[PDB]
């Protein structure tokens, strides 16, 4: 029974299974479990539910539950528990109605001691995938409710999962202890200590001094130069994942110079992503040329990349009326200079390093990118108002992409909707997104996703940049390195020391 030291930039949170920030998804994933399980091969399999049947119309799903599960406090996991959980989520729809499964779900019914029926307004093909997510459909013991729910807080974070939160010291650490009565396989580590360490350089120093045993994260747990250093050094186990969600810039089709398709195409041709990846990222993320990568369901449709071609960029601009005067000037149209704001939350280190590169590259073709690294509330306001020319965004990874991310494009207060608002075919895109989510036919789903994604690509709504990757670094004694099936999943339970 070894112990593991991990680190994270913030405390894990109160670990409410049905709330969002400040609860950390990786930690929710350690404690609470779903009815069905997303696998790395894209399939969804049994988990708390052993099997399930679907009505002829696809509107009702009856889930047969395992009869050998208990919450970490000894309380029985059963159909009434699953109902009480779903009900408190459905009593709080405004927090959850970003998730289309919630919108479709009507009721949960107990139809046997270990059998739960879920009823929907319509057949909804992402049902099983969205039931597998970190939240909100995972299960706390109902004895832990307050006011008959979880929206106003919980007594203690009691789940059925392989780890229990046993100690929290604010600003210092969160300690997870192995659930010794877990229903599934027994984890080889008895304890994970998550040390709260906010700065990535501080994290590397702590790692080299033997105070942290494993680095693992998708948002730069250490700097790219440090990852490079570690790997060359050749004493550690180091690995990068396959491509996860895509980092993009969204270009505003409804606002500023990006209203012009020719400007958006020029932008996509003038940024040297290969150099950006080689210099600032040291090869730790793969170039992305489309909104979704080839490994996303329905997304491998053979779209043609916008090649790095700065001369072509120049030409398109010229024929849009954006012309220069002397060599090295900012282009002008109708006595209006080609100035474009690029927005990102100012504490986001990776985004900042990328923004600076985008600025330099576009400057070579006559575009004055004005960098705006702002405070979070200021950025949020811009997103809803559509008050941006270019703004950083990213997809959601597995198993959210593409269904849940395209679904969010429909919401007026979102950056993706605001950026797409100037497209002549915006209404048709949104109507097709709705149709694809409730389609019961695979041929139709392929055609629909192909059309939606082709329009977004051919209209140059996005500047795709890179594929996010989980980076992992570990002393060899920790053992083999495995990546979670989901972006947010850190499989501590699969680590086997030595
Ligand atoms: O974070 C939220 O409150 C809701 N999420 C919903 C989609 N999420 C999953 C989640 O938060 O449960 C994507 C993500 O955070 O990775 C929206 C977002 O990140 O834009
Ligand atoms: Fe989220």
């Amino acid at each position: 029974d070894p112990k593991l030291n991990f680190s994270w930039p913030v405390n894990v949170g109160p670990l409410n299974p049905h709330l969002y920030s400040p609860n950390q998804m990786f930690a929710q994933n350690m404690v609470y479990e779903p009815l069905v399980h997303y696998n790395a091969d894209g399939t969804v399999g049994p988990w708390l539910a052993e099997s399930w049947e679907a009505s002829q119309d696809g509107r009702s799903y009856t889930f047969k539950l395992r009869e050998d599960v208990k919450f970490s406090n000894g309380e029985v996991f059963d159909a009434a528990a699953v109902k009480a959980n779903i009900d408190t989520v459905l009593q709080n729809r405004p927090r959850h109605n970003w998730l289309e499964l919630v919108n479709q779900m009507v009721s949960a019914e107990v139809v046997g001691p270990y059998k739960v029926r879920i009823n929907l307004k319509k057949p909804y093909y992402p049902l099983l995938q969205e039931l597998s997510l970190p939240r909100p459909f995972r299960f706390i013991a109902p004895s832990q409710f307050k006011n008959g729910g979880t929206a106003d807080g919980i007594v203690a974070p009691i789940g059925t999962g392989p780890w229990k939160l046993t100690e929290t010291k604010l600003g210092e650490h969160d300690v997870f202890t192995r659930n010794d009565s877990y229903w599934g396989p027994k984890p080889a580590y008895e304890q994970i200590t998550v040390k709260v360490i906010p700065d990535p350089n501080t994290r590397a120093i702590a790692f080299e001094a033997g105070e942290i045993d494993l680095i693992y994260g998708t948002e730069g747990p250490i700097s790219p130069d440090t990852f490079e250093r570690f790997q060359k050094m050749g004493i550690y186990n180091t690995e990068l994942s396959e491509p996860l969600e895509t980092r993009v810039l969204a270009l505003n089709t409804n606002h500023g110079a990006t209203k012009d398709l020719a400007v958006r195409k020029a932008i996509n041709h003038a940024v040297d992503k290969d150099t950006m990846i080689a210099t600032v990222l040291y090869g730790t993320q793969k170039r992305a040329d489309t909104l979704f990568a080839d490994n996303v369901p329905y997304a491998n449709i053979g779209l043609k990349p916008y090649a790095f071609d700065p001369a072509l960029a120049a030409r398109l601009l010229d024929e849009a009326g954006w012309t220069a005067k002397a060599s090295g000037d900012i282009r002008e149209k109708d006595g209006q200079p080609l100035a474009i704001e690029l927005c990102f939350i100012g504490t986001d280190a990776i985004s900042k390093s990328m923004a600076e590169i985008v600025q330099a590259d576009l400057r070579k073709v006559g575009i004055d990118v004005k960098l705006t690294g702002e405070e979070e509330s200021s950025i949020y306001a811009r997103q809803r108002d559509g008050r941006f020319d270019m703004i950083f965004n990213q997809t959601w990874g597995a198993p959210y992409d593409p269904h849940a991310f395209v679904s969010s494009m429909r919401v007026p207060s979102h950056a993706d909707y605001q950026a797409q608002l100037g497209l002549p075919d915006k209404a048709k895109i949104d109507a097709e997104i709705g149709q694809v989510l409730v389609s019961t036919d695979e041929t139709a789903r392929q055609a629909l996703y192909k059309d939606i994604l082709t329009r977004l690509h051919e209209e140059a709504v996005y500047l795709p940049l890179t594929s996010v990757t989980a980076m992992a670094v570990a002393k060899p004694e920790v053992g083999k390195i495995t990546f979670g099936a989901m972006s947010s999943e850190i499989p501590f339970e699969k680590l086997t020391p030595k």
